[PDB]
């Protein structure tokens, strides 16, 4: 079944799991070392359980910037009149 986003994949999914089928990604495209995606470098992000690119992930940790990284409250603008 060739329902993978992934281009210039060839990889058979004859019998995957509910996980890949209905996300319709591969088992090695999941969980895979950066993918070539449009040209540019997209991996993967089990947060979302959608596809990022590279320039969005960084630090050891290789998923999204969200949440992980964190943004903190911090201050912006003053109170006054
Ligand atoms: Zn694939
Ligand atoms: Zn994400």
């Amino acid at each position: 079944l060739r329902l993978c986003q992934v281009d210039r994949c060839t990889a058979d999914m004859k019998e995957a799991k509910l996980y890949h089928r209905r996300h319709k990604v591969c088992e090695v495209h999941a969980k895979a070392s950066s993918v070539f995606l449009s040209g540019l470098n997209q991996r993967f992000c089990q947060q979302c359980s959608r596809f990022h690119d590279l320039q969005e992930f960084d630090e050891a940790k290789r998923s999204c910037r969200r949440r992980l990284a964190g943004h903190n409250e911090r201050r912006r603008k003053s109170s006054g009149e």
